[PDB]
């Protein structure tokens, strides 16, 4: 957590960020496990901006079970992808069997993303989409 006026001001410097706020008021709001936060980088070699990413963990049942495969996402002011990149992120215990859009990376090569033309696309259903690829075969794995 970190406020609506401490969220704002880490995303104050964003210039969608009403953008942002409304994207991610819905994310939160359709799924109450993504959460907000706010982690800065360099640039070029020396230049450095504010980027806020989206942590959290979605519920994958398989065989009637039930797994845990968290997901990172990365957000921008608007470039250069005005669109956000979405990728899932590798733990210390399990390992990344990578998927059929799940790279080497974790990055979504979704064919979807690729030729995502809002509102055609959106946050909810790049996350829908993954809860059922993901809800057909775990692209994390670990079962070395």
């Amino acid at each position: 957590a970190v406020s609506e006026s401490q969220l704002k001001k880490m995303v104050s410097k964003y210039k969608y960020r009403d953008l942002t706020v409304r994207e991610t008021v819905n994310v939160i709001t359709l799924y109450k496990d993504l959460k907000p936060v706010l982690d800065s980088y360099v640039f070029n070699d020396g230049s450095s901006r504010e980027l806020m990413n989206l942590t959290g963990t979605i519920p994958v049942p398989y065989r009637g079970n039930t797994y845990n495969i968290p997901i990172c996402l990365w957000l921008l002011d608007t470039y250069p992808y005005n669109p956000p990149i979405c990728f899932v992120k590798p733990t210390s215990s399990m390992t990344i069997k990578t998927g059929k859009h799940v790279d080497a990376n974790g990055k979504i090569y979704l064919p979807y993303l690729h030729e995502w033309k809002h509102p055609q696309s959106d946050l909810l259903g790049l996350i829908q989409v993954m809860i059922v690829v993901f809800g057909d075969e775990p692209p994390v794995f670990s079962r070395p």
